[PDB]
């Protein structure tokens, strides 16, 4: 029934004894002493020489005693202004080598702290404003930038970095949800968040008390001030080895708040990014107190960034539908549409979109079926994810009706957007010294931490290894996977003459740079050599999987000669039972066809006609090949020119349950008509240089430089609103939207690239992660 003694326990309670936990108050079942007991405020939060040696007074928020520190309750200033030591801040950074830790300390402890809305640019506005900051950043690890997850909300993102899962796949795939199985909706206001139903994975905090390790409350309620925080963490750290927790949070909502208010640059800024760093240094100071500032690893980390919005940029779904009333929107820097299934009889989801579909010049969202969103995203796996999905342009908002300013910031936006990139620095003895990373993905952390804590991580996104140049030491070892289907090599097999495929045609070491693919599934397929490219032919799915080759920069593009304009020949070395017929292409009137290794860029009149086998043929939409034909026409050799050459490896890929996997040959359901043939989702290429571009690409001795694409096979363009320009207008565009890590491609054909290559499998993990922002 009361606190005494109890404040801030770690003491796991169902009921009844009523409650002292950090999260007490949110729950409302605090004992009733909390406040007085637990909440204390008097005479502040930092000595003053006055209260050194003070006798104690419990009453007071920290305390100046000299039984303190045997106490573990000095304010975090107690040794600078008592026991004149240096701020943590003022001394100049030392390599910790090796973690010094007490005896009796297991594990390096860690301690995360996030912070709201910390854009990766507020690094550089504040080197001033933030000094402990920046000592962490300078002296520790960091990188430039971190991708947050889309929705580049709060709750995907601190959950995703809780369990390096997408947010399709832990479920808080938005700040506020609705979930047709439970019948019920998630908001962030409400106690339906309390409820464990709608968190999916497993966060870190399970991860390692499932493990032996103990963990610290990762959520403090808001009526508990920041510096209470930093003094509960504090305190736990000096508790007994079998009550101390090895990983604590703290969390800040500051800088989201202002920067909703102000505005992402606004000077405001400046005070809110000024307290953070107090904050930093409280910990820190008082770290150093308790001779921990060279045994725990700290995490600076955001969860999203802030973008300049106001309720002026808004678009009104009342301005594009008719029935504005029997729709659901999730509105803001996203759209989701759902059906008031009540009173609503009109709501037909094709029509819906087709009204929300370039009906304004300069129209500022975009609809889209979950499904057709940017791969990269990876948001349509899930029940909670409504069909429709409204991309907004940054800088704006969707809402229903125009009576739907107070905010000059927000975020939400696509996350490759800028501005919602967030920081993330590493500062501890598992983290390196003064060294600088590459930006990576939020999704990533998870693997990390689990590291940094010898926590066998539970399954999720990241890709364990890509992030070991982080660290100095907890070193995970990555492994290549092992080839599951191997080659077959054919020969001539069978005859021209053998052949009955409708198919006419007026006949008469430097292209697989990187090593082969890896096929890690089980099928049948043929690797397939020509002059001027390599392929691994699927007998099952009558087309290749991968398609590989090398365009140098000097290279010639050249027109498909006008009597090979429809030339199919059949390829000689695989059966007529595993290849494709024209008929079908015929007979489907909405189908076409394309080509993986491109005619235009044949090394020779003669090898051009390699170009055209039937091996070297998948379906292709009428307004796909529009986009196809400017890639490979244009983009690949202008691509060549600017990087001194490309390996490109083009194929298809088929994810018609939006898994983001690999579809099994049940999955696919769409075929060409009367044929065996699958028609692919999406088709992706992979185009790879020398990040050195003095050296051209079949001459490169160093890191790898790679760009990626899954390009949505659509039998239409209405995506590109410019779609009726010439392709000089949109294609790019296109294609920029949906970039792709080479990793997303790798999930989506159960393929392994990159696997002989001079680099360390952990440089190439990275390099696999990688995303081309066009940013
Ligand atoms: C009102 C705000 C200040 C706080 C909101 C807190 C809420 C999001 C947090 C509080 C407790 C959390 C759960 C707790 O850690 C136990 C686990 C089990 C694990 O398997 C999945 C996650 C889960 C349920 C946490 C979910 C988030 C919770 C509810
Ligand atoms: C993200 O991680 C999850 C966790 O593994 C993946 O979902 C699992 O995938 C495996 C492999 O196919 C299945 O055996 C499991 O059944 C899946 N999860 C569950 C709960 O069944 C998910 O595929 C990953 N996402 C991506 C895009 O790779
Ligand atoms: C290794 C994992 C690191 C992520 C840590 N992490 C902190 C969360 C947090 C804590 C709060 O105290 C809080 C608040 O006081 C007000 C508010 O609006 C939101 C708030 O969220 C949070 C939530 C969901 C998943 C993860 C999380
Ligand atoms: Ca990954
Ligand atoms: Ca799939
Ligand atoms: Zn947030």
């Amino acid at each position: 029934g009361s606190c005494k003694g109890r404040c801030f326990e770690l003491q796991e309670v169902g009921p009844p004894d009523c409650r002292c936990d950090n999260l007490c108050k949110s729950y409302s079942s605090c004992c009733h002493d909390f406040d007085e007991l637990c909440l204390k405020t008097a005479r502040g939060w930092e000595c003053t020489k006055d209260r050194c040696g003070e006798v104690r007074n419990e009453e007071n928020a920290c305390h100046c005693s000299e039984d303190c520190l045997s106490r573990g309750d000095c304010c975090t200033n107690y040794q600078v202004v008592c026991k004149g030591e240096s701020h943590w801040v003022d001394d100049d950074c030392e390599e910790i080598k090796v973690p010094e830790c007490p005896a009796g300390f297991v594990r390096p402890p860690l301690i995360i702290f996030s912070v709201d809305g910390f854009r990766a640019s507020y690094m550089k506005k504040g080197s001033k404003v933030m000094p402990n900051i920046e000592k962490l950043r300078s002296c520790g690890t960091h990188a430039p930038y971190m991708r947050p997850v889309y929705p580049t909300k709060t709750f995907p993102n601190l959950y995703t970095l809780a369990t390096g899962l997408y947010p399709e796949s832990h479920g808080i795939v938005g700040n506020s949800m609705y979930d047709p199985v439970f019948d019920a909706s998630f908001h962030l206001r409400g106690r339906e968040k309390f409820n464990h139903r709608w968190w999916g994975g497993q966060p870190l905090w399970i991860t390692a008390t499932k493990q032996g390790v103990r963990a610290g409350t990762f959520f403090w309620s808001v009526s508990i001030p920041h510096e209470r925080r930093i003094l509960t963490i504090l305190q736990w750290l000096s508790l007994p080895d079998n009550e101390r927790p090895s990983v604590y949070a703290f969390y800040s909502e500051q800088p989201d708040f202002s920067g909703h208010k102000y505005g992402p640059f606004g000077p405001e800024m400046t005070n809110p990014l000024r307290e953070i760093d107090k904050t930093v240094g409280q910990l820190m100071d008082g770290l150093k107190q308790l001779r921990l500032h060279r045994c725990v690893n700290v995490i600076f980390v955001g969860d999203h960034g802030m973008e300049d919005v106001t309720c002026d940029r808004t678009e009104f779904l009342s301005n594009y539908l008719t029935n504005v009333d029997d729709i659901t929107l999730v509105p803001g820097t996203l759209g989701r549409i759902r059906a008031k299934s009540i009173n609503n009889s009109k709501y037909d989801p094709k029509t819906i979109i087709a009204a929300l579909t370039c009906k304004k010049p300069d129209q500022h969202f975009k609809p889209y079926m979950k499904q057709h969103l940017p791969k990269r995203l990876h948001y349509a796996n899930n029940r909670r994810i409504e069909d429709i999905h409204l991309l907004v342009d940054r800088r704006w908002h969707v809402a229903r009706k125009p009576l739907d300013c107070f905010f000059q910031g927000d975020h939400g936006f696509d996350n490759k957007v800028n501005s919602m990139q967030t920081v993330f620095v590493g500062y501890g003895p598992t983290f390196k010294y003064r060294t600088k990373v590459p930006p990576f993905e939020n999704i990533e952390l998870y693997n990390v931490m689990c590291d940094l804590l010898g926590l066998k991580p539970a399954p999720n996104n990241g890709t364990h290894g890509s992030l070991n140049h982080l660290l100095r030491t907890n070193t995970f070892r990555p492994t290549m996977p092992d080839e599951v289907s191997r080659p077959n090599y054919p020969g001539i097999m069978y005859l021209q003459s053998e052949f009955d495929l409708g198919c006419t045609c007026d006949d008469k070491e430097r292209h697989l740079l990187y090593g082969r693919p890896a096929v890690l599934y089980r099928t049948s397929y043929d690797i397939l050599y020509h002059t001027d490219f390599e392929s691994g032919y699927s007998e099952i799915f009558l087309m290749p999987l991968w398609t590989s080759y090398t365009i140098s920069k000097q290279a010639e593009v050249s027109s498909i000669p006008e009597h090979l304009t429809n030339c199919v020949r059949p390829d000689v070395r695989v059966s007529p039972g595993f290849s494709q017929n024209c008929l079908a292409y015929k007979n489907d009137k909405q189908m076409s066809y394309g080509f993986l290794f491109p005619p235009y860029l044949s090394s020779s009149p003669e090898a051009k006609y390699d170009a055209f086998l039937v091996t070297n043929m998948v379906p292709m939409y009428p307004a796909f090949k529009r986009v196809w034909a400017y890639f490979q026409r244009v983009l690949v050799k202008k691509y060549a020119s600017e990087r001194n050459g490309v390996n490109v490896i083009s194929g298809p890929i088929f994810d018609y349950n939006y898994d983001g996997l690999r579809d099994t040959e049940d999955e696919i359901k769409q075929y060409v008509e009367g044929s065996s043939i699958p028609v692919p989702t999406h088709y992706y290429s992979i185009i790879t240089s020398c990040l050195d571009f003095t050296q051209p690409a079949d001459k490169c001795d160093g890191p790898l430089s790679v760009s990626s694409f899954i390009l949505p096979h659509r039998p239409d363009n209405d995506e590109s609103c410019n779609s009726s320009e010439d392709e000089s207008k949109w294609v790019e565009e296109l294609m920029k939207m949906h970039t792709a890590r080479v990793r997303d491609i790798e999930h989506l054909t159960g393929l392994d690239f990159y696997r002989k290559t001079s680099r360390s499998y952990s440089e190439i993990l990275t390099l696999k992660t990688y995303l081309h922002t066009y940013e």
